[PDB]
């Protein structure tokens, strides 16, 4: 057998790409996009139809250039999601404009707007995850959105504070990061070689998974962002794992069954009082890796948003 097939016994496999070609090749349960992958996917010549559709659609909403840019960029990301939904039986994750990350009300509105576009194309909410950065503001947006029947994927999750607050908000899914935590440690410590079980992104996701199962939380744990297949196999058992095509290819080409690494066989323990905002801020900011990587990820995705708008502006 091969390591991809073996992994699927323990973990739901999700493809982290806007490339529909990968969905046919790997046949994942779900798919995830983010603003960088939408920008990359938007630049593939074969996707020009989706852009053109998005723009034509945008042009039939308003006569305002600034608004058309918004409508077209939203619609393009949803258009990509619809193509993926034709080829995957589960969820598509679509991420809000990252410039909204510290704004709860704007994030709630933007999530409702994307849900509306998806519903207008005949997709129910049970096939969509709206992706929001796991800042306090995004977590509060998610708590409200779930109550309104909108399922969320809380992403760029780096600190335990973030993990706990997402669990207590009752979010449908978390995407705790792995590879970018490895990046931070190599960059900020002497040690630049880790065995899989000591990879600090692996440690983080493993700890979060235990805290989640230990307290009976229903939020799905989906490890995300990988540097190597060693990291993935060390997280076999994770509810879901979203994996880039390059690493899906390496798993599929690797021979030999793997063991399940991540389990919780135990009692549902009682939950603490909920973390307050002040406690969350203290605790997140105790973690210098999370301080850096949350802020950075939001910055980079906002830049991708701006580039997408520059492309769309050039087509209006």
């Amino acid at each position: 057998t091969d390591k991809l097939t073996s992994l699927r016994q323990y973990t739901t496999v999700v493809a982290d790409t806007g490339d529909i070609a990968a969905m046919k090749l790997y046949q994942p349960q779900d798919a995830t996009t983010n603003p960088s992958l939408i920008l990359n996917a938007a630049q593939i010549p074969e996707y020009r139809k989706l852009i053109d559709d998005a723009v034509a659609w945008a042009k039939q909403q308003s006569n305002d250039r600034a608004q058309q840019i918004v409508d077209a960029t939203d619609k393009l990301a949803v258009n990509i999601g619809l193509e993926i939904l034709k080829l995957v039986p589960g969820r598509i994750s679509t991420e809000v404009d990252a410039r909204l990350s510290y704004d709860t009300e704007a994030s709630i509105a933007k999530a409702k707007r994307l849900i509306k576009l998806y519903n207008d194309a005949g997709i129910s909410n049970d096939r969509i995850l709206i992706k929001l950065a796991s800042t306090w503001q995004g977590i509060r947006a998610a708590e409200q959105l779930e109550k309104e029947g909108i399922n969320c994927n809380l992403t760029l999750l780096f600190s335990f504070a973030q993990a706990r607050a997402c669990a207590e908000a009752g979010v449908f899914l978390i995407s705790p990061y792995v590879g970018e935590i490895l990046d931070w440690y190599k960059a900020n410590t002497d040690k630049k070689e880790y065995a899989p079980a000591e990879d600090p992104g692996v440690v983080s996701v493993s700890e979060i998974y235990q805290y989640y199962k230990e307290h009976g939380y229903e939020t799905v744990v989906m490890g995300a962002s990988f540097r190597n297949i060693g990291e993935i196999l060390e997280l076999a058992g994770c509810d879901r794992l979203t994996i880039a095509p390059t690493l899906l290819k390496e798993l599929a080409e690797s021979e030999g069954a793997i063991e399940r690494k991540l389990s919780y066989t135990g009692e549902v323990k009682a939950r603490p009082a909920r973390i307050t905002e002040s406690e969350f801020l203290w605790q997140h900011n105790q973690d210098p890796m999370a301080v850096d990587k949350l802020a950075e990820g939001i910055r980079k995705f906002a830049i991708d948003q701006e580039k997408l708008e520059k492309m769309i502006g050039d087509l209006l």
